[PDB]
């Protein structure tokens, strides 16, 4: 089996990208964030306490009638940015872009953080990092992926995020349509349960490629690419003006700045990043201040290959026994 679903940004700066996927009997179509950088797929619910649910469409397993209590089952989750959420889980039948799993962990948020209520775009997310790290308790459940992957054609999953444009995620093949070139295989260790891969350097513009290791995950639950600070700061010494700011919380620039390009290495291929890709705009409404889309990883304690970097290639998750990562320009 194979599926196809489009991805959208939620908004003018490709913050996040939204799925859709059917939940339930008949389907409850929720927009999900999926997420390579954790393994719960949760929703808001018909269980979300009230004061905590804006604008989300919610799943109300009581009306799907594949639905089923995963009895004593809890889950408790907290992301890299500061959100978490919990609940209690059901099982039911998720089919994304045309590829259905039964029996999939849905895991109903109770509560939600702040920041999960207050954008009103995401109704959940759907993780595709390693099951290792799904939080349910006691019985540690599958991701989609997991689930879908022994029926898949290969397997596999491939994420095509646009710059400011729809994108795509596929499951079960390679569509060779979709990027120029060939497409870079590198080691993935699975350690931490994350993608997690180790890029060969990087340039600056027109700049000379450093030949480094960068250790990082592919997480397209990020929206920022975060790298070691001597990585940040070689960059943003190639705009006039830019600047760590403390009170904002990372690099800024002066909004009349031309951005240069960033290059990434997989094995001895290179992903180029686009100036404008870097670009987050105004930090807050009508300033000239824009927020960069480079920042460090000091003190996140690992570098984070997040949309910034994702969009710029055509990515392959390469689920075999011994997993990969994949990278075509496109």
């Amino acid at each position: 089996s194979t599926g196809s679903a489009t991805t959208t940004p939620i908004d003018s700066l490709d913050d996040a990208y939204i799925t859709p996927v059917q939940i339930g009997t008949p389907a409850q179509t929720l927009n999900l964030d999926f997420d390579t950088g954790s393994s719960d797929l949760w929703v808001f619910s018909s269980e979300t306490t009230a004061s905590e649910v804006d604008g989300q469409t919610i799943y109300t397993p009581s009306k799907s009638t594949t639905a089923k209590l995963l009895s004593g089952a809890t889950w408790s989750i907290s992301y890299g940015d500061g959100s978490s959420s919990s609940g209690d889980v059901y099982t039911d039948t998720v089919s994304v872009g045309g590829l259905t799993v039964t029996g999939q962990a849905v895991e109903s948020a109770k509560k939600v953080s702040s920041s999960f209520t207050e954008d009103s775009t995401i109704d959940g997310l759907l993780g595709l990092a390693f099951s290792t790290l799904n939080t349910v308790s006691p019985t540690q459940q599958k991701t989609f992926f997991d689930n879908a992957k022994a029926s898949l054609d290969s397997p596999v999953f491939t994420a095509d995020l646009g710059y400011h444009a729809p994108g795509t995620y596929n499951f079960g093949f390679i569509d060779t349509t979709a990027y120029t070139g060939s497409i870079t295989y590198t080691a993935v260790s699975t350690k931490q349960g994350f993608w997690e891969w180790t890029s060969t350097g990087y340039a600056v513009g027109s700049g000379t490629f450093k030949s480094t290791s960068i250790d990082g995950i592919a997480d397209t639950g990020t929206t920022l690419l975060y790298l070691p600070a001597t990585v940040v700061s070689a960059y943003w010494a190639q705009v006039s003006g830019a600047k760590s700011s403390s009170s904002v919380g990372g690099y800024v620039f002066p909004c009349s700045a031309t951005l240069p390009s960033f290059t990434f290495g997989v094995g001895s291929a290179r992903i180029v990043i686009p100036g404008d890709y870097i670009d987050f705009g105004p930090i807050s409404t009508g300033s000239s201040s824009c927020f960069g889309g480079i920042q460090s990883s000091a003190g996140i304690g690992i570098n984070i290959f997040g949309d910034v970097a994702l969009k710029a290639a055509f990515v392959v998750f390469n689920g075999a026994t011994t997993p990969t990562l994949g990278f075509a320009s496109k």
